[PDB]
């Protein structure tokens, strides 16, 4: 790797300058990923699509000078691969033809075999990770076991997630076996990611945050300790760190390190400061800009990032923070302002470090 | 005269015999007799009085709740000040006009709230006539900030596109709107206490979108400014005040500075871990999530218990009142609340006596 400080900061080991990625770096705001987009299929088969998925990672760091790439792909290639028929509805969003309700249905489930069933998920990473020429790290990821479940038991996306709450509630041994289920796909599912290159991991809990507190550790956060502990730590000499995401968190910071994460990442409701105060150093930090920042002009962008890095360093820490979005860049943003954060993020950090 | 107030004396720190509980949303869909009254209605249900009373009063007959809550809608405000507010179906509440400039602020017309949403006022004042003393008469709004979300966008949002463009593009403009809101919600709670309000809410309802700083200066202050120019005592008796931003539990220390007497509370904060932070300087309101209603009786009644055990770990007598952490949802069945309701009232008994 000529470049690693992201693996670095992530390990609280020393780093030059912060590292920076940004969810969702791959995406609409981007006029070429538009272009690319158009010469592909239909939404569903863009991540089938090795090429177009190779493509569209390496767009983002041709026009940023980003400290990581991220696997362009879905956290529903898990549930498609379990048979349950992954569509979309235009214009409703991921959609699945079976739902799962029963404790028969969570039986009946398949073991998922990913290096064979998602097999283009693995071209993607391998393709990827020669492609990069070692310039960068690549990120694999999965989503979390609860925010799984809630796509196989809604059937789709949710605001209430009633259907799954309910299950929680009222038929809570079958919302576990189906959580265990998912842990061990989830399991080999990144192993094989790990296997085809990727020196990262991120798992992303994005619906965690609707949880009641207590729900949040028995039904979500003890399945992602039950995955990290399943995970091979190192390849090639170099430790594999793992990030732990759930938005809308923030008060859960403690029951989180018990994960065994290398890090966390962060909303913009959390404050930085005080969650870098919080874990004291147990933890590396990532995050936690709100997209919408990048809606105001030059000058702002670079006086809320200088901001952000301030709150991240007045603790007299040298390293575990990854600078980032708090969720994934809009449509909406001009791809202008990206280079804002990034250049800002890089520069000036030698206020505080080295 | 109130045949029962504890709700009130609970919200002001004073001693009660139990815990006071009331329910987000206890007028609604999940109840039979609310589709039939709101099948006869065909925003017409808002502004018609009798309805509007009518369903105000139905989950008091059902449950022993020690509140009733005004039936209305926070949106009143926004068509009041004239962006044709409509409903699409499966869509939610949405604007005609949108505020997206500094002309649009400017064009706002100034709120008359006794005579601009008199229908809100003869709701309150039936209300008020029709219970008879039997519990307080929760009035509320919606904050500036929450409001403002509905202005800018036009309807429902999952990413506030408009509004924060506008905060972090033209926050002077922002501002204008922001502070023509709060004035006209000091109107519009004022109002309601004139007409029989006996405790009020503001509903933050999306305030836990913003990031932590801009959430006090673009939500926070302006519900510390409504209640400044609240009235604070009506008829020999207090007028207590509820500030809630359901996801803003990582802001309680902030909270208080809004001068309100009483936090509410979602589900995903802890209430022991709240009581310890707030440590008696404000009472608090929630938190459990509706989705428990969804369980058997059984677990229902474990879960609240569990919720109690919380609010009274710290030793603390007074300064709780139960409630969920959001609006009741349409699919409860009806049978569910009374568990909830009753459970509170006889677990209290381990803690108060
Ligand atoms: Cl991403
Ligand atoms: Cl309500
Ligand atoms: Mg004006």
């Amino acid at each position: 790797l000529k470049n690693d400080r992201f693996l670095r900061a992530l390990l609280r080991e020393p780093v030059d300058t912060t590292p920076i990625w940004m969810m969702r770096q791959a995406g609409r705001y981007l006029p070429e990923y538009r272009e690319t987009r158009s010469k592909a299929g239909d939404f569903l088969s863009l991540c089938k699509n090795t090429e177009f998925a190779c493509e569209v990672t390496l767009q983002p760091l041709r026009r940023y000078d980003l400290d990581a790439a991220i696997l362009f792909s879905d956290i529903l290639t898990i549930p498609d691969a379990l048979g349950l028929g992954l569509y979309f509805e235009t214009g409703e969003g991921p959609k699945f033809h079976k739902t799962v309700r029963t404790e028969q249905d969570v039986a009946n489930l398949p073991k998922l075999n990913a290096k064979a069933d998602l097999d283009y998920v693995m071209n993607a990473v391998s393709t990827i990770r020669s492609a990069l020429g070692g310039q960068v790290p690549l990120i694999g990821f999965s989503g979390s076991p609860w925010t799984l479940a809630t796509y196989m038991v809604e059937g789709g996306s949710s605001k209430e997630f009633r259907f799954t709450k309910q299950m929680m509630y009222a038929q809570p041994e079958v919302l576990h076996a189906l959580l265990d289920h998912l842990a061990d796909s989830v399991i080999d599912y990144l192993n094989a990611q790990i296997d085809a290159g990727a020196q990262a991991i991120q798992i992303f809990d994005s619906w965690g945050g609707a949880l009641a507190h207590r729900e949040y550790v028995e039904f979500s956060l003890n399945y992602m300790k039950k995955i990290i502990a399943g995970l091979q730590r190192e390849k090639d000499g170099r430790r594999i760190p793992v990030i732990v995401f759930t938005k809308g968190g923030g008060q859960w910071l403690e029951p989180m390190i018990t994960t065994g994460a290398d890090a966390l990442g962060l909303d913009w409701t959390t404050p930085l400061n005080t969650a870098r105060t919080t874990v004291a150093g147990r933890v590396a930090l990532q995050g936690n800009l709100d997209p919408a920042v990048l809606y105001g002009s030059a000058a702002s962008i670079e006086k809320a990032v200088k901001a952000m890095l301030d709150d991240a360093y007045a603790n007299g820490e040298k390293t575990g923070y990854v600078a980032n979005l708090g969720h994934g860049i809009t449509q909406w943003v001009d791809p202008a302002q990206p280079k804002i954060f990034v250049d800002t993020v890089h520069e000036y950090s030698a206020k505080y470090l080295g």
